[PDB]
Order: C-alpha cells, then structure tokens, then sequence
C-alpha cells in the first residue's frame, strides 16, 4: 500500500544546522515531498523541498531563522506532491534560539594582594568546538559587589580570549567573581578567593570510610602527612571525630556535635598514625547522618598547625540491604516471554553471592525463587499470557524482619526493587523488539545491539525483501540513520538479527535509538531504547614531562599530545596554592553538564501542546455480545508514544497513533614560587614540546594540566601530569604573612638532610639595616643530624624599616672532623651550601583608624565643584597614612536580580490577592526609571495587573471600602487600612493601566466617613495577619499612613480632609517629639514624607534634623532600625514588625529627602544618595524584601531616587580632580560603564583637593583616607 | 506595677476594686519574652508565670 513518513524533532534550535529524514515506502510514480515552516500570526515563512527514491531513508538538514522572542511556536506542515496522490499534515513546533555553552579557567583558585589575576576565557557549541563568538562583556565583581574591571564587546580567536587584571595593594580580603555576560544575558560566574595567607608546604591526608554500615562495632581510620617525592614529616597528630545529629533547631550555641572520641600520638616515619574506633559509642539512631573528621598534625621542628577537615563525607544509610534491576525490558508483548536482571547490594555497593532471593509476579503468577551468582546477581525469564500493564517486585533474604516502633527510633530499612512493564499494541499481530543493554557504554568502542522479529500474517502482500530502518538521537536532534533488510520466505516463525552502532563520541550521554518497519498493509511496528554512553570528548590530549625531579635545573621539557592543529591552554602551579583551595573542576564532566537540552525526551509539554486530531473513541459506546459494555480510557503503548519518548514528532500516512484521545644563572639561590607556567601552543602534525625554564623555590611537586580546542576533532582535556622537583640537602623558614613595625617575632629556619650520608652544619642570617636578628640559642656551634634528619633555629627579628623586607639566610656542610656520629662524610657533591631569600612584608605599629568623604556631585548640563582638605592628628605614625577616591552611577546592582522574581500570578482573597498585585506596580515603575525594560516583561507584567485590579474589585463594597473577605455574603466592614492600601495602589495603578475613577474617589469618600477631627483616622475592621503593614496600628501610624496616601492621590493641601488630618500630624509631632514615652521611630520616619509631601518644608527639617540624629550610620551607609531594647513581639509577626519596620521606614525617610517643592537640594540628595547604599545592600536574595509593605515602599523610594539622579541624553559626563601641588587626574562616566568602580590614589601628605564635575548625568565620589595612631595612658 | 521580692523571695500587695465581673490577675517575672528558637520543635524549658 502506498506509504509515506517524515520525522523532525519537536524542538528545532535557530540558526543550527537540524537534521529531518523521509521515508517514501510504496512506488506509484515518481513524488516530491516538501516541508514548509511558517508563523502562527504573521508573514514569516520557508519551504525546504526534500528528495526521495522508492524503499529509502534520504535526510536532510537546514538551520531555521532566527525570532526576537526567546521562545516561539510556529506552524510546520509537510506535504507529498504527485500526479496520482497528494498528501498533506500540521503540527505545531517550537523554535528556540538555544545559546552557546561557555567557561573561565583561571591561574589559580585563591590569590594574594597586589598579585595579578589571569584567567581565560572559552566558547563552544553542542558539539564541543571552538567558537569564534562576540562577547559583549566581561567584568569582576568584588565581594562587595562593585564591578572593578570590565573588557567590552570582543570577539574569542581561536574559540578563546586570556585577560589579565591587577589586583590592588588594598584590595577587599573575601571572594570575588568574574562574570560573562552573553548576548542573550546568559551571565556564566566563576568565582576565586582574595586574602592574606601563607601557602602550606604539606598536605594532610586523612582516610575514612565513605558510606558505613549503621550495623556496625568499630571502623579503621588512618592519617598521614607528605609533600614532594612523597617524603614525609613527623608530627604529633590530634585527630577527632564528632558526629551532628539531625537537629532542626540551633539557639546561640547551635554546636550540633555530640559523642566526642578524640585521639592523640605521634606520627612514624617512613609512615603514617593508624587507628580502630568503637562506633558504639556513637549510638547511631535518634537522627544521625553526618559527622565530620577534624585533624592537627602539628609539624616537629616548626611551630606549624596545619589541620584538614577531610571526609566529612563519611555517611550512615537507612538502606542497609539492597536490590535493584539491571538489564530489564520496560516494553513486551504478550506473544514472547520477557526476560528481566536483577542484582543485590549491602548498603555500601557489596554484591553477596549465595543468598536466597524472593521474585513476586502479580500477574503470570512468577512466584520463584533463586540464589545469587558469583557478583551478587541472577537473570530469569516469565511466562506472557495477561491482560497488558505487569507488575513484578523481587524482595530478598530479611523480606519482613523486626517492624520495631519508629517513633523515637530508626526505622531498620531494606530497599526493594519493582517494575511495571506495559505491552504495545501489536497491529496485525506482528512486532519488534530491541534487546536492551542499559550500562555505561564506552566510546571508541563498537556496541552491536540484538533485534527480534515475529510475522504471525505479517506477510500479507508477500514480498522478499522488507525494509528495517534505524535513527539514533542525542543532544534533542538525530545524529546517524542507516537501515538493513531483512528477507522472508512464506509465514517467518521467528529469527534473531543484530545492528552494528559504533559509540563514536558524536551520541552525548544519552543515546535514544529506535527501529522500525514498514509493512504494505499500512501499519509501523517498531521499538525504541536509551543507552547510557561515558561522557568522552573527540580530542584525545596527554600532558607529560621530559624530566622529573631535579632541582633548580634549567630547560624542562612538557608535552603535549593532541589533535594534528588544536590550540592548547596550559597551566603548571605549585600543588600547595592547589593544596591551600582544590581549584574549581574542569573535567569532561564538568563540560557536559554546561551543555542545554542533554537529552529531548517528551515534546516540550509545559508551552506547547501538539496532543490532537481526531475523537472517534466516544462514536461508539454499544454492546459487547453477552451483556453491554460502555466505552472508558486507556492505557496502552504505541508508535507514537516510542517518537513522543524520542521527542520527535511525525508526519505520516500510516497507522502510528491509538484510537482514544477524548481522555487526558643565579649560583644557589632561591625565590619565585606562584603559578609557574600559564600559557597556551599551537600542536604540529603529532604533538608539541614546551622548553620550560625550572623553578628554584621547589620545595614541592608542581602539578600541572592543559586543554586543547581543533575545528576538526572539538575540544580536549589532558590528565594532570605532575613533575616533583627535590634538593637532597636544604633549608626551608617558617614565618608569617605579615608583622608590625615594633614589635619582635619569632622566624625560624629549619634544615634538612634526606641524603644517605651524616652532615654537620652551620647557621648563617645576614643582617640588613632593615632588621635585627638576636639567635634564641647563643651557640653558633655546628651540630651533626644524619639521614631523615633535621635541625631548627629560631631568631628573634624585629623589624626597623618598612614595606617589603629580603631576608637572607645559609647553610653549608661542615667537614669538620672528630664527629658525634659514628662516620664523617660531611663533604657531598655540589649540594654542600645553600642560600634561601625569602621576604615577608611589615606593617606600621600602633592602632589604625579611618576618614571617609562621600559626595554626590551632580552637573545640571554645566558644572560644579567641592573642595577636599584632608587633615591628620599629629599622633599618626610616617608613612602609616593612606588614601584614594572612587566614581560611578551605582544603581544598577540590585536592579540585576529583583527584577526577574517580582510580578507573580495574582490569586487569593482581597488580602493576599494585594501581596501579589501591590510589588506589580511599584516594579513596573522602578524598571522604567532605571531604563533597564523589556516589551516582553512589560505585557506580562500588565497581564498580571489588569488581571489582579479587576479580581481586588470583587472584594469591594457599595460604600466603596474594600475588605479582607469581601461580601460572599457581605457580613463585613471594609478595614481603613487596607482601603487606603488599594486607593494608594489605584492612584499609581492608574499611570500604567488606566483605572475607573470612581472606585478611587468611592474610596475617598469612604475614608471621610471614618475621620474624626482629634485623633484623625479610626481604625475599622479586623486582619487576618499584621504582616501587610509596618503600621503600628495605632491612630497616629495609621491616620499617618491615610494622609501620605491622600497627598500621593494629587489632592490640595486646602482640602477639608487634608486639612483635618494634617491639623492631627502636627498635634501628633509636636507631643510624639516631646514626649519619648508614646513614639519612637516607624512613626517619626512616615512624618517625615507626609510633610515633605504635604510642602511645610520647615516642620519637614524640624522633624528630619531629630531623625538624622537618632539614625544610625554604618560603612557609609546610614538608615535606620527599630530600636530592640523595650520588648520583642510575637513569635510570628516579631521578624516584619523590626527587619521590615527598617526597611520600609528607611525608604519613608528616603522619599521625604526627594521631596522638596522646589527641587531636592545637594545637601537634601548627596545625603539621600547614602540612604540608597544601605537600603540597595539589604535586599531579598530572590528579589523584593522581607514584608510586603516594605517591598512596596522600597521600589517607590528607589525609583523616585532613579528619577532625580539618572539622565537620558546625558551621555557625557566628565570629572577632573587636581592638588594645589601639580597633582592631576581625570575620569569619564558614561552610558556604559558608570556601572563600574573607577578608583585612583592620592599623593599628598597635606591633601588640599578639588573635584570638578561637569556635562551631564550624576557621579558619586567617595574618598577614603587611613592611618595609624600610636597614643596610650596605660 | 512592679515591686521586689522581700527576704524569703516574696510579694503581697493590693488592688483598687472599680470594673465589670470576672478579674483576670497574672504576674510575670524577670524575663517573659525571650528567644528559644521554636516553640514545640526539639526542645522546650519554659519558665512558668
Ligand atoms: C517611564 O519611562 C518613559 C520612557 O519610556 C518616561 O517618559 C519620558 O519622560 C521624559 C520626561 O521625564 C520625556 O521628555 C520630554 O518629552 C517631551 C515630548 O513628549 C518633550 O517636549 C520634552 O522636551 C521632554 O524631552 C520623554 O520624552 C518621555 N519618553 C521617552 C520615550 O523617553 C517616563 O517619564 C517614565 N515614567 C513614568 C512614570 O512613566
Ligand atoms: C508457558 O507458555 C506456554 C506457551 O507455549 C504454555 O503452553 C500452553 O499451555 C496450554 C495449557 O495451559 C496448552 O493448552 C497449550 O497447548 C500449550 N502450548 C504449547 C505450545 O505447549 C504453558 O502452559 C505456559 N506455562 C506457564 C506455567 O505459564
Ligand atoms: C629583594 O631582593 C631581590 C633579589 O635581588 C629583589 O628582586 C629582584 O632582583 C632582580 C635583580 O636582578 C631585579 O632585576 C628584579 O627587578 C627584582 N624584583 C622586583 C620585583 O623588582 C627584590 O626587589 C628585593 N626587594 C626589595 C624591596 O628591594
Ligand atoms: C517600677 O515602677 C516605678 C514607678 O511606677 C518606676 O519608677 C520610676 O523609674 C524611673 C527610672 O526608670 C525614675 O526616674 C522615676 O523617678 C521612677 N518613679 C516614677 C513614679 O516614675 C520603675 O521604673 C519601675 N521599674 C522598672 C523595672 O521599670
Ligand atoms: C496508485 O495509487 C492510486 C490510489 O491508491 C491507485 O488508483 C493506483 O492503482 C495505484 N497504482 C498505480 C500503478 O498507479
Ligand atoms: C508577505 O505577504 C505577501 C502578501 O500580502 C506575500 O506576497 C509575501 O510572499 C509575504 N512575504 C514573505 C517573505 O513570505
Ligand atoms: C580493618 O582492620 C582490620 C584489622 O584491625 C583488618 O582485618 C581489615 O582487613 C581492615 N579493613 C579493610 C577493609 O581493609
Ligand atoms: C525454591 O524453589 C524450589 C522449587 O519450587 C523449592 O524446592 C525450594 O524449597 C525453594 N526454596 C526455598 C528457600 O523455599
Ligand atoms: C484606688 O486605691 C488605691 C489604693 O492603693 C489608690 O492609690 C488609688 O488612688 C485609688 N483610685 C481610685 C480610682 O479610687
């Protein structure tokens, strides 16, 4: 019969090149078959035309257009045209504009002040290949979260870009974070650490058992200490081990610790410390999980602590015995017994062969039992004669065993594995089915899967040949087809028949392939299975080193094997800054999981919905025969649902689908140690070999790893190939990061002799003017210390002069006869003396203190200046005082995150119903203050909003108040606060959406009728919670609240109800400043806005200068808190009515700043401008705050802020500043980067400074100034 | 209204009689509000009024 069939994946990515394959089975004449994609609404539109030959499987590509919504569904719709027939189907499909996947690689994980950061970064696509994409921005972000250094709009070279930043002097101790921004937006963080420290010259490697057994005595524990060449130090070693029980509480001590069997001794040489530990002491029940093993190994010879936390990933599973499948079919039929593996594990994954199992079939009734092979496993088959959906469990050894009470104790379980197979629906009684092989298979390896056939009149039309095709599909689109054909005499029986699959590398981890026929009388039988496959990259890369060893040695060679032409990213550090933080993983692993849409299985169901056609299930509801039978769903498998599994849909003419669908050098000398070689090369016909020059500071092994990028084979990844690097004879020094100018401390220096023979030796430190060395031990006298021996000495250093200081310090081995050991070979090779200089930096005596000078200066179109003296105690000591000055145009920080969270679908009664509807308005204002705007944020957003002011309507009255409940029955009366709510709402409301005007002045009049002359406003009806409000509920917070509102809806301040109120706020000022017994804060700060608001600019200042005084400053960022002594309210309304009661009244206190009649003054501003610093940090992580009356309020101040401050056509803005004595220095803020932190010194002693702002927009300069004063009684 | 506790840790004092019917009378100490983190959860140590 003729037939035909087109397969496409439901989800096509834009400009990428997807892959579709036809299928034309039955001749009649020659055809053309043709897919044409177009718009839903729109002229969008294409047509690719599609060659196909008589029994074939011809493919074809095509990359799709791209669309301006992130995510549009479109209409596709294939069509056969020939002289005889023409066929034609649609469906829906969604096109996405899916972005590349990207990542940073930096020289190390942590980093030390003033020491340049390098990193690089790398783009590929879904295959892993470099791409020469354009980056529109790159920047770090301190801890603080200034953006310090940006690169703007580059293009990657060879699918990569290296940069390099400085880090300061005075740099911010805490981690940091480099950001790439995509075109998309898609921002890939990757962060690093910033502090002072001393690296660590020996690991501490800790051994404990990863997952133990909750049955169980005691457990072996061990610990040991090494470096280079694994040569290991001796010590006295403090472990511990404390376990946390599963504690859901903390209250100030919060240490969830309890049973504590710490230990003690001392480490072996040639060796480590061994342990067994009792677990019953433990008593491991009562919710207990985790429990972290602390260690000590305190270096002899060295006053060095270094500790290690390691396996604090030792567990306790519930599932001490267990079972589970391993190779079993999800899908069978009826007419051939499936067959299913099962394997056993005890907790941590032992298999226990020779142990009793129990198989329960609740259907074929397989209730048998079997005894575990060798690797704790046993495969069997069942007999298929039953109504289609299978269930079959396998429960094992203690099946049921000791049902002890769980409540206040642990439940001693057992896992248990079950399936629930389901059979196809079988057309003509025919099918196929593919044999499954679910485990990891291994790429560069050929796989050779099994198919069954069975034709039960199958035949039919009886022909020799019957086409079998095959697609395999990965990363959501199909990678290879192929097809076999199979040929059949008259009836075929049965039969066996293998397909050949080679795992390439071009299937990602997921490996969905499927197989199917294409039989005359118009019917599809077919399988489909997922196979695992390893993450594995296509270019094979190996690290390695021409020596190993050595010591300061010159020219070593490093390899690197690859593709014939790949540029190759190398990075060689000393394994102790890699010691000191693991740096962040970049393995095969870590790049797959980078990659979107893994696997495409289902159509993408949440958004589009492609799910009908035809219901011709409920046409017939009549009789079986013997008595009636009415029709009801399903729940069968078919050819459909295997391509729906696939996640690709199909076009065809053949019987595919179910019938329902109605239901749902330097000589010996020693410096230079970080990072030793970062660099990248370009790889000959073969490999390549780097001529690195060695280190001399090698007191340990310096691992090292590299990556690789080719247009032809993708991207690579080389093993971390290591190079130890060992002087038999040396000295090493203990010493601090930093120390004070005056007073003393204590440098050690400790040498070594790991050769055979015994020395005597000499300790020499060469004294500079910059320091005095007084020996602990007076005796200079040589002393002899033989193999695996050592010998310290400390001095008492104190430091004269400042800054960075070289010390100096030798040994050499002493020949001196007439020995203490039983030989003299003092005299080795050339390794007889050598000279270390290691230097460590000093910082000025006393305590220090600091100044800091904050300014918003704000050229209106022409310009404006202020002047800057900085003066300084006579106490400070020299060179101790320090400073430098900052600029930018810093709104821009929270206004990234807040965004995205807030405007959420609104619901509930007329109290939550507001929540949701309230934040919708103030964040659709703030994000067109700030210029940051979307079109498509701003229709979902008034979707949003017009939806939740006609639902809050539904909860009004007839006297215009609206209520908690509302009127389903209309036995309430509307609450005064939450009418003055929605009527402060409807007048911002009514900006965006336009709004009735009735229901505000419905409103209005309504709030009236509850005003009394004293006292204001009066307190209505009841609320279900106190948590939409930072009002005190008292008639002066509220009545307060009321009279902002009203100023807000554009009312005159000769009003009768203004002027009512109005005469109330005066009465509650005059006696709330006064008398301290009745108010304190929330009150003072709405007081503030109301009058700024209200214009009486004299009672403002007179209420905003005793708030200014009652406030509370911090690092340049004042606000304002409620104070905590009187008493604590609530233990559920006691986290709003403070955290909130200061993030709300501090924005309060923010809009009556930015409100003066005339205009906001510099004074007014430059103050406000510190309000935004604090108010911006204290931010809810998803976005918005705490409460939601404080959300609210927050948006309103910033934007209102937004408004005063940011510019539109102000592109320019320059800033100049100077000293009386030639100092110069000039900055530009503009469109682009006044998102960044622009920072420079200053060099005077006397500071006597202008800064001159000029052009348009604002800039902020913050100055800081820092010195050390030595003064004391004492 | 407040007072301390007299040797043998005690208190006696009057009130003026001038309200409606059923008189409620508690008497807190010390410290009422505090912060144990939750109330039922794992572990309570109430201080009785
Ligand atoms: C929301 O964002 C819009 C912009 O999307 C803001 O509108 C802009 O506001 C300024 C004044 O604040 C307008 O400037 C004036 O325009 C008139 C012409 O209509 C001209 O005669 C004046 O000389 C002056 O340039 C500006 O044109 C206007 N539109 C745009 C597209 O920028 C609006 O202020 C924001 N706020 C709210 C609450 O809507
Ligand atoms: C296993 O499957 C076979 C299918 O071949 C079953 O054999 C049939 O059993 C019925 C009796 O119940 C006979 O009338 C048929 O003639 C048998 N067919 C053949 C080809 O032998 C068998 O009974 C099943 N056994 C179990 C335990 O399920
Ligand atoms: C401490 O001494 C060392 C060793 O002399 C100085 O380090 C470098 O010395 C070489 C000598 O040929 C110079 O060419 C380098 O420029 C020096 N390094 C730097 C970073 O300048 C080191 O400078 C000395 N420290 C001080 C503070 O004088
Ligand atoms: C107990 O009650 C008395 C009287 O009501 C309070 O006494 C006043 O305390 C302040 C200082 O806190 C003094 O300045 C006044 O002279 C006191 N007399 C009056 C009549 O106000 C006392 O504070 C209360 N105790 C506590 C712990 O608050
Ligand atoms: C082609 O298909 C049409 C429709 O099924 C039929 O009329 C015709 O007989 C077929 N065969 C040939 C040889 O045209
Ligand atoms: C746009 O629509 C017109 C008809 O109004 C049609 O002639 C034209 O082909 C369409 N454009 C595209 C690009 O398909
Ligand atoms: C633990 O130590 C004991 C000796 O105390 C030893 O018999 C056992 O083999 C050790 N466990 C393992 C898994 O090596
Ligand atoms: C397992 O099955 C066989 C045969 O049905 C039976 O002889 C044996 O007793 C069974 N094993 C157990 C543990 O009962
Ligand atoms: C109530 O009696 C008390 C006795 O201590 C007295 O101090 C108070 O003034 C009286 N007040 C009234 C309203 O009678």
């Amino acid at each position: 019969k003729p037939q035909y069939m087109v397969l496409v994946p439901s989800l096509l990515h834009t400009e990428t090149t997807e892959k579709g394959c036809v299928l034309l089975s039955y001749l009649n004449e020659t055809v053309t078959v043709s897919a044409s994609l177009e718009s839903v609404r729109g002229n969008r539109s294409l047509f690719t035309d599609l060659e196909a030959e008589n029994d074939v499987l011809h493919c074809v590509a095509f990359a799709v257009p791209k669309s301006s919504s992130n995510e549009e569904v479109m209409f596709l719709t294939v069509q056969v045209k020939g002289p005889t027939q023409e066929f034609k189907k649609r469906t829906t499909v969604m096109v996405k504009n899916e972005d590349s996947l990207v990542f940073v690689q930096t020289d190390k994980s942590i980093y030390k002040p003033g020491q340049t950061v390098k990193f690089r970064v790398v783009s590929m696509d879904e295959n892993f290949h470099p791409l020469n994409e354009l980056i529109p921005l790159v920047y770090i972000q301190d801890p603080k979260g200034n953006r310090i250094a940006q690169w703007q709009s580059f293009q990657l070279e060879g699918g990569l870009k290296q940069f390099s930043f400085p880090l300061s002097s005075e740099p911010f101790q805490g981690s940091y974070k480099v950001v790439v921004q995509k075109k998309s937006g898609g921002r890939t963080e990757h962060p690093f650490t910033v502090e002072e420290f001393v690296l660590p010259k020996f690991e501490v490697q800790v051994t404990v058992p990863k997952i133990i057994t909750i049955l169980e005595e005691e457990m072996n524990v061990s610990v040991c200490g090494l470096y280079t060449y694994g040569k290991p130090v001796p010590g006295h070693v403090t472990v511990s081990i404390c376990r946390k029980y599963s504690d859901a509480s903390d209250c100030h001590g919060e240490d969830s610790q309890a049973f504590c069997e710490k230990f003690s001794g001392q480490l072996n040489s040639h060796g480590c410390f061994y342990q067994q530990v009792k677990t019953k002491v433990f008593q491991l029940k009562r919710k207990e999980y985790e429990m972290k093993l602390h260690t000590e190994a305190q270096i002899q010879e060295e006053g060095t602590v270094v500790e290690l936390t390691g396996r604090q990933s030792s567990e306790i599973t519930r599932t001490i015995t267990k079972l589970s499948f391993v190779k079993v079919d999800s899908h069978f039929r009826q007419g051939i017994p499936f067959f299913g593996q099962v394997r056993l594990v005890d907790g941590k994954g032992v298999p226990i062969p020779n142990k009793v199992i129990f198989i329960r079939g609740n259907e074929a009734n397989y209730y048998s039992n079997a005894t575990t092979d060798e690797h704790g496993l046993v495969q069997f088959s069942i007999n298929t004669t039953n109504v289609m959906g299978t269930s079959l469990t396998v429960r094992v050894n203690y099946k049921d065993r000791s049902p002890c009470y769980g409540y206040q104790w642990v439940s001693e379980e057992h896992e248990e594995a079950h399936h629930t197979a389901y059979l196809v629906f079988s057309p003509s009684k025919s099918f196929v089915h593919l044999e499954p092989m679910s485990h990891e298979l291994p790429c560069g390896h050929t796989q050779t899967v099994q198919a069954h056939y069975i034709l039960n009149g199958g035949t039919l039309l009886g022909l020799k040949k019957l086409s079998f095709y095959y697609l395999i599909m990965a990363k959501g689109g199909i990678v290879r087809t192929g097809t076999h054909g199979l040929l059949v005499k008259q009836e075929d029986m049965k039969g066996h028949f293998s397909i050949s699959i080679p795992v390439k590398s071009d299937i990602a981890p997921v490996a969905r392939l499927l197989i199917y026929a294409v039989l005359p009388t118009g019917d599809v039988i077919g399988d489909s299975a997922k196979y695992d496959v390893e993450n594995c990259l296509a270019n094979k890369v190996d690290l390695s080193f021409s020596p190993s060893q050595s010591l300061p040695a010159s020219h070593a060679h490093l390899r690197v094997t690859a593709a014939p032409q790949s540029v190759c990213a190398l990075r060689a550090v000393d394994q102790s800054v890699l010691l000191m933080k693991p740096d962040a993983e970049l393995s095969a692993s870590s790049v797959y999981n980078l990659l979107p849409e893994k696997d495409l299985t289902g159509f993408p169901g949440p958004l589009n919905d492609q799910d009908n056609e035809d219901c011709i299930n409920r046409h017939n509801v009549y009789i079986n025969g013997i008595t009636y039978t009415p029709v009801s769903s399903t729940n069968e498998k078919d050819m459909y649902s295997f391509l729906e599994d696939m996640g690709l849909k199909a076009f065809t003419n053949s019987k595919i689908r179910k019938p329902k669908m109605c239901p749902q050098t330097e000589t010996v000398r020693k410096y230079f140690p970080e990072t030793w070689i970062w660099d990248l090369v370009v790889v000959n016909s073969a490999g390549v070999a780097e001529v690195g020059v060695t280190v001399p500071d090698t007191i340990t092994e310096w691992k090292a790893g590299a990556f690789c990028l080719s247009e032809d084979a993708g991207l690579g990844i080389s093993s971390t190939a290591s190079l130890r690097a060992f002087q038999p004879f040396f000295v090493e020094l203990t010493m601090p990061y930093s120390v004070i100018r005056g007073e003393a401390f204590t440098l050690k220096a400790t040498v070594l002799n790991y050769l055979p023979k015994c020395i005597r030796v000499s300790v020499q430190l060469e004294a500079s003017p910059a320091f005095l060395a007084v020996p602990v031990e007076k005796e200079q006298a040589p002393h002899c210390i033989c193999a695996n021996g050592r010998q310290t000495v400390s001095w008492a250093v104190t430091p004269k002069s400042l800054g960075n200081v070289n010390f100096t310090v030798s040994a050499e081995a002493l020949e001196s006869q007439e020995l203490c050991g039983t030989e003299v070979p003092s005299v080795p090779e050339h390794g007889r003396k050598d000279t270390v200089i290691k230097p460590l930096l000093v910082e000025p005596e006393g305590l220090e203190k600091e100044t800091t000078f904050n300014s918003l200066l704000c050229p209106s179109g022409g310009e404006v200046s202020e002047e800057l003296s900085l003066k300084l105690p006579p106490n400070v000591v020299e060179e101790s005082a320090r400073a430098s000055v900052s600029v930018l145009g810093d709104i821009l920080g929270s206004a990234m995150q807040n965004t995205q969270n807030l405007l959420q679908m609104p619901y509930g009664c007329g109290e939550q119903n507001m929540v949701l509807f309230a934040p919708n308005i103030y964040v659709l204002d703030y994000l067109n203050e700030t210029q940051q705007l979307t079109p498509e944020i701003k229709s979902k957003a008034i979707g949003y909003l017009n939806t939740g002011y006609q639902r809050q309507l539904n909860y009004k009255h007839y006297d215009g108040s609206y209520s908690t409940f509302g009127e389903r029955y209309g036995r309430n009366q509307g609450n005064t606060w939450l009418t003055a709510f929605v009527l402060k709402t409807f007048a911002q409301a009514r900006a965006y959406i336009f709004i009735d005007e009735a229901h505000i002045t419905q409103a209005l009049i309504w709030l009236s009728q509850r005003q009394k002359d004293n006292g204001c406003f009066r307190s209505s009806g009841s609320l279900l919670n106190n948590a939409i409000k930072g009002g005190v509920e008292d008639e002066v917070t509220l009545s307060a609240y009321i009279t902002i509102a009203l100023l807000e809806i554009p009312l005159t301040v000769t009003h009768p109800v203004v002027r009512n109120a109005l005469f109330c706020l005066e009465s509650a000022w005059k006696t709330a400043q006064e008398g301290d017994h009745g108010s304190h804060v929330y009150t003072k700060a709405l007081l503030a806005y109301a009058f700024a608001l209200a214009g009486n600019q004299d009672k403002r200042k007179e209420v905003l200068k005793s708030l200014n005084e009652e406030a509370v400053k911090k690092d340049n960022s004042v606000h304002w808190e409620r104070p905590q002594k009187p008493k604590a309210p609530v233990g559920h309304f006691y986290e709003p009515q403070a955290p909130s009661a200061e993030v709300e009244m501090t924005s309060y206190v923010l809009l009556a700043y930015l409100t003066a009649q005339p205009a906001p003054t510099s004074e007014d501003l430059t103050s406000a401008t510190n309000i935004v610093k604090w108010i911006t940090k204290q931010q809810n992580a998803q976005g918005g705050f705490s409460s939601t009356q404080d959300t609210v309020v927050a948006l309103h101040a910033l934007s209102k802020y937004g408004a005063a401050t940011f510019t539109r056509t102000g592109k320019a803005a320059q800033v100049t500043i100077q000293s009386s004595g030639t100092f110069s220095s000039k900055f530009q803020v503009d469109n682009n980067n006044r998102l960044l932190l622009q920072q420079v010194s200053l060099p005077e002693l006397p500071g006597e400074y202008s800064m001159k702002v000029t052009g348009e927009g604002c800039v902020y300069l913050q100055t800081s100034l820092k010195y050390n004063i030595l003064p004391e009684k004492e």
